[PDB]
């Protein structure tokens, strides 16, 4: 099914031509680590040990040139596997298949161009706007780590062979496409991290360089 | 046809079979891989670069119950882990394939690295497969390396002295040395050649 293919992803590739402006896809990424981050907290509040697999509470933003990678990582309540599995793969599902049911389902629901156009600007997804693939390690507390991935047309799951790295939390890693390389500059990156973390009521970090030679470190955003 | 499939399937496994020649089925598997990368190095001089040794290596995990067959053969790309791995559990049923592993396993997870890729990792339970890229990077060299989380009834293949036996059976006609870990003469262990 090699045809359909060249279809499906010509029309992603058209959709996104629609959005000059694709920046929103590092709002959204926050806007999720800070709801991750408030569940972790309420329960807390409730049960202290709740925290006992990372005491911080932070979102932290770095970048790698040599990899094409831009990584985002939250101490958050995480994701067990089955939530990796119904909560990021029915979403990331936009595969020949699911593409066109969705599509002849939005001439049911009989939704606008625009509101299919939406779409791929809110939540999740919208990390395809810059990504060709993402992939989402997770930890929740009642579960091993995980590792998910798809390109927006399958996906995967399966135990992280390292163990539990994060100790609690998430960290959505993109794989840049050529054209959004610009979202490696460290000061492209700052800009629009503090732009899109005034409301979120944790420390939100971008590692950068500082001045000895140079050093690299946490830099505080909000 | 869903109807045939299973008929047949509770018929084969009707009759009796020493669900002990899965391990005949894996390393006939290591010992061809062995032999497709054994060729190739004899018209690239540096197809070996990965890993130095042709050989298939056995490992015994109790604690997580897990058993390890490890091969320094060719090894598999992300497309082939896909594609080489339906009438295929059906044979493997009879006992023969890869399939068979799962007469003795609840999931199969197969770490593999070829010359013309990265490593990656391959998972199933026979229903559904998932794959990634190994995050831990190229720790194979180059070969592949089936691990079984085996299912209670197959607890007892995981003794030295079964596995041991088990693979001495099935190692007279192999082209490759065949190892299992094992210890031995102050409570040290190491590699203990079985063919
Ligand atoms: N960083 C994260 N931590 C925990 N869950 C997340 C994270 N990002 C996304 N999710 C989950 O996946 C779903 C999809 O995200 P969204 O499309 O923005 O709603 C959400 O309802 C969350 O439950
Ligand atoms: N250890 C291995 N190394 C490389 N390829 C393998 C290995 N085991 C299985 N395969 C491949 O996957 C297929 C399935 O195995 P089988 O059922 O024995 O034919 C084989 O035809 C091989 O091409
Ligand atoms: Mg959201
Ligand atoms: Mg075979």
């Amino acid at each position: 099914f090699a045809f359909q293919a060249e279809v499906n992803r010509m029309m992603k590739l058209i959709i996104n031509s629609l959005y000059k402006n694709k920046e929103i896809f590092l709002r959204e990424l926050i806007s999720n680590a800070s709801d991750a981050l408030d569940k972790i907290r309420l329960i807390s509040l409730t049960d202290e040990n709740a925290l006992a697999g990372n005491e911080e509470l932070t979102v932290k933003i770095k970048c790698d040139k040599e990899k094409n990678l831009l990584h985002v990582t939250d101490t958050g309540v995480g994701m067990t596997r089955e939530e990796l599995v119904k909560n990021l793969g029915t979403i990331a599902k936009s595969g020949t298949s699911e593409f066109l049911n969705k599509m002849t389902e939005a001439q049911e629901d009989g939704q606008s161009t625009s509101e299919l156009i939406g779409q791929f600007g809110v939540g999740f997804y919208s990390a395809f706007l810059v990504a060709d693939k993402v992939i989402v390690t997770s930890k929740h507390n009642n579960d091993t780590q995980h590792i998910w991935e798809s390109d927006s047309n399958e996906f995967s799951v399966i135990a992280d062979p390292r163990g539990n790295t994060l100790g609690r939390g998430t960290t959505i890693t993109l794989v840049l496409k050529e054209e959004a390389s610009d979202y490696l500059e460290l000061d492209t990156i700052k800009n629009l991290v503090k732009k899109y973390s005034q409301f979120i009521n944790f420390p939100i970090y971008v590692w950068s360089s500082k001045t000895g030679k140079t050093v690299w470190d946490w830099e505080l955003m909000n």
